């Protein structure tokens, strides 16, 4: 089939919940960094032929967010738009739907990613409708619901990190260690500039002030493991994970642009990276967090590579106690792994995440000069998706 | 590039707002139709490669609604399964999107589809989370904010239907013969046994009984143009849409097998139809009911087809209003469409309605010579999407 | 030390939960008695000195409640009103404070009752205002909150009935008899017309129609002992308490003119009683249901009467366990209680309960040679209230 | 009749729109305040024969708020208890009925006063019970609805103080300097310890930290009239009434000892003062602040007084222009008014302020040697309260 490329990957800072971008709408977001994307792939709207994004929870967000983005950006009314719910691998499989869709024949051009804002998720009321008619009901969250509990065991995805830990024999001591190196990393990644590249700015202007927003605010500087051992279990009685050792509520957008290799040619596009291959698997949702481990082996054996190969690596980090069961599994090299930081600290913005891990590899693939790279990330409700990128 | 086919097609009875499925949720409706689906084809559910389902009201439905269907319908954990949004089109375009990943060589076997139930949206308080402050707000009804109402403009999708009313002067009078036609047609084809095949039953478990819905329900047998006639303007003062040539708001399912046509020759299965082709387009959002006017030249355009050559068609009656007016532009042969009654009379199930007439075509086509068929409906936001079909 | 009168005594029918007044506004069916109360006395609006009213659940009726039903009813502006929430006891309580303003020597007429309309209730969001944070939370039912659980206990209103019957040991069936009873003498006062006297017709103006309500519509005819002795028990498992021997929630306004005997002597007014007495009493919140025994001991005390010297008795049904209890301990003649049947059979619209029991006491009295009256009730939270009166 | 003593009078600090006291439920803030006002008036809790307390946002707070803050308070549950509200003139309002009460013979020894918790008002959703059906929907704040939106001309409170500015000719100017002249002398009356002797501190212990609260938080300290010249208008476009001229929404709760004075001299208790008279009026609602000129005018004729008898005077500040108004014609001394500063700096916490005065009023008249003191408020609906006391 055609081959297959980014041309550019932005993403906006991750916010914090109910902090920084709580004013921000997730399709705000998906504007401005839809708007970036298509300016660094140097490319007009005009040759977009279809949008793609990821967004999970999209209630009263109104019509097809993804539309709505799009057109927030200054895309052309013309161009088709949809919008894709696999939870938490929603960003990256918006990336390599729009690589099988360039494959089909279809397209050429077409904006992926995802999208996400934690902080203005709504509470529900599911009776309201045809009334209640007495006693005392649930006054929902719908942030929990549509995306952090699991709908067939009836528990939050902290208990499907509990899981992995008992089965897995992973420590609590383990989780902490973990923890603290994506704290450090992404201290040191922030500080010297990393993510200057792929993060676009974004303007919150309220009836007097105008703020802007250019840097990760999720990570706790200066973090020590005394700190992390102090820490309560937070799903548990007795248990292994903390707000600590667990990825946080979080708001983002990152959208790349995806091109077939021909069409990069034609228009004098300079490509960042070739995708080779992916896939997705689906698990027992009690072990979702394991997911990337059978969609990382399927991606793998199609690529006709071996993880040794790897040069750089963004697994991402739900639960501690996912990824280090992953990343054993796996056999990993841990000094390749999420270079930069991941999820604990830099956050975890549901819908956009897929996409955020997979901006975050591209731009360091080209500032590390790595020639092969793999992104994968675990899903609630157990499934798991992965991407494998060759630099160009 | 692979040929590829519909294996089966099936759904349940389309139930009217607050009705007969009122208790059934979506993703059951969603775990009916796959069940009966994977039957008719006389597959294996460890054939199926992916699950693709449409569903737009998807506030406080759980992870992954698509997800869930799948479990509930006892297919395998192991099939990953990703939720569309795509409005009114996001049921026709899983069956494209199916279409593009076999064409891409990535699967086999999809189950694609949508499902939808109107009845039991929820209300929301979108500043629930941190605060209303001070002042009244609005109790969002989710239905209408992410199903109905356009981004954009501010209204009713009812609004865009009066833009095409006036812009292509399509008189009351027009509408309320089309939807009495419809309502025609459709109280034929329930009498006669035409939906018996496509239609899968839906047992409801009672507090001390069982029942079973089997039947659609939103038509009103009997339909008179006088009735029609004496109907009050819907969505605005002196406005040619009503009650009477609108559809309504409904709860259903609609899934479909989609296979390869080279492993179905190797499991023996005997198709239904071959996807010819199948295009998406986008429009001002004013004027959304014009979307399949595009869609469908695009697809025809593809297949080296013309309007003429067109067996039997099925175009969504989202509005009387805007099927009118893409019919005239397309030239149909009305005697070719909806030939068992369309959405005024059966409903309109957002989710689950691009892949209800899908269903609802190929198995017209079934009982007549009917080679080549046309599927298409527009899509709030300024969308249109299309399928061809061509019989096996 | 004045004499106080009562001069007229009306009330509306009980309407039955989310039935014949569920679209009726407890101010309306207020403002509906108030007039018709003071028509009844023959006295001139500008005489009113006071307007005192009950009303329980009073949450988004707007500001004073009393004031509208005052308003609404055609009052001069230039009377002042307050509204009273001693729970069931309020209606009743505003007749004894009426008696002791005017003792007081500060005014010679008041308008004195209560209102309530229990179908009309809302739902509350009690974080609403500064946030919810994250997580679920309860949508409370106002109704069930203010008005029938109890604050200390966390319990319903049924509980403190069986409190009373497990320590009391009154039967099932001791209870499913008096409540048969209440049926019996409810339906028989019914169809022969005592009510008539006492009902103030309600008018519901409808969207093309006008209806009327002026009958009690909480009775079910024809109740049998077979039909009560199948009933499941409402609030614990194998409890006494159902939903046949106590009593439901229902919608009413009663209302009742209140006066100095001399300004009554002054205006030419014939009273129909007077006031010779009452009480309030606090009880253990537990077996809020003997709150009679102390309330009626010490207002017979006071008027120096016994229990046998009383020609007719009210003693309102909340439930039949605790109003056998009371009954029991008080010595009461049955033959004499509740002789136009009770609240099991008639109702308990709270606020306006303890001013109903009192219409329906007046006016039984002036259809026998009963000189001697006793009103009282059980009130949420442990409390009591009586009333004595004297026909003159 | 019985001459009637105020023995003690306490309250809480005032604390502000969601800050100090948003932790502290009214029936909390209530029991704290009963507690301290019964051992200030040296008697037992034995001694009380009635809680009578107002309190204005009632909704979800449970059965009879004032049986709830007795309970909390130590009281035994035999003593009867009920809530009153009159909107803002509530807790003035309970203590004349507590005066009445004694007079008619019933009682010896009453705790009246008021409580409100502003900041913890729930949002309501009213067709919840029986369902909205379709469409968005208020959802309501009911401390809008409840205490400060005028049920009958459907505007709030803010209009009718516009109102009165317009009739009464009263501008913009005139309304800031008596603000910040409020401002000055409750500045001055804080800093000089004048509220020591009443207020009783509230304590809040959360999981870990304890916090005193025991100073009015609302007043702005260094107010200027620069400061309150820049303001814009809170009501309504061109008008006179700011958030700087008008007082805020509150959290307070104000208790009082009431005894007839063989009681208290029975029981050994000195005194703070004799209530001479009260009175209540009503007016047109669209004009309600100018409610206390003929509740004062009432209550004087009854006593036998003038004015310019008067040595201190509390005169509510809801709205700078109604208090001009209802001063101007009452023709006050300025320097007699609210020495201690008024509602515009300390805060209106409505149930509770007509409350919060009268223990201001008696503990300035001990302070002062005054005595004669008048207190007198203006309720929303339309209607005014007013008390005369003469110290002992």
């Amino acid at each position: 089939m055609k081959e297959v490329v980014i041309a550019s990957a932005v993403r906006t800072a991750i916010g914090s919940y109910g902090k920084s971008l709580k004013d921000v709408p997730a399709v705000d977001l998906g504007a401005t960094a839809i708007k970036e994307a298509v300016k660094k792939a140097g490319i007009k709207p005009e040759d977009v032929n279809e949008v793609i994004l990821g967004n999970v929870l999209q209630a009263g967000l109104g019509q097809n967010p993804a539309r709505q983005a799009s057109f927030k950006a200054g895309l052309p009314q013309e161009i088709p738009a949809m919008t894709i719910n696999k939870v938490c691998g929603s960003g990256l499989r918006t990336v390599s739907l729009a690589a099988q869709i360039i494959k089909a024949g279809d397209a050429d051009v077409i904006i992926a990613g995802g999208m996400e804002n934690m902080s203005r998720a709504p509470y529900l009321a599911n009776n309201a409708r045809w009334g209640y008619r007495m006693g005392n009901a649930k006054f929902v969250d719908e942030m929990i619901t549509d995306g952090l509990w699991d709908a067939f065991y009836d528990y939050h995805m902290g208990i499907t990190a509990e899981n992995i830990a008992e089965r897995w024999n992973i420590s609590r001591e383990e989780q902490d260690e973990f923890a603290l190196a994506s704290q450090k990393k992404a201290e040191e990644a922030i500080k010297s500039g990393q993510f200057k590249d792929e993060i676009v700015p974004v303007v919150i202007k309220g009836r007097k002030g105008e703020t802007v927003v250019d840097t990760d605010e999720h990570p706790r500087f200066g973090s020590t493991i005394e700190g992390l051992a102090k820490l309560k279990p937070a799903f548990k009685k007795d248990g292994t994970v903390t707000a600590g050792n667990a990825s946080g509520l979080n708001d983002c957008a990152a959208v790349l642009v995806i091109m077939s290799a021909e069409k990069a040619k034609e228009l004098g596009v300079k490509p960042l990276a070739k995708i080779v291959s992916y896939g997705s698997a689906g698990v027992d949702p009690k072990i979702m967090g394991y997911g990337p481990f059978y969609a990382t082996k399927a991606a793998i054996e199609k690529a006709g590579w071996t993880v040794d190969e790897l040069d750089l690596i963004e697994s991402n980090e739900a639960f501690a106690a996912q990824s280090l069961a992953v990343a054993k599994d796996l056999k990993f090299d841990m000094n390749k792994v999420n270079v930069n930081g991941g999820a604990i600290a830099l956050g975890h913005p549901i819908g956009a995440s897929g996409a955020r891990i997979l901006v975050t590899l591209v731009h360091a693939m080209q500032k590390r000069d790595a020639k092969k790279g793999l992104a994968t990330l675990c899903i609630g409700g157990g499934q798991g998706t992965a991407i494998l990128l060759e630099k160009c």
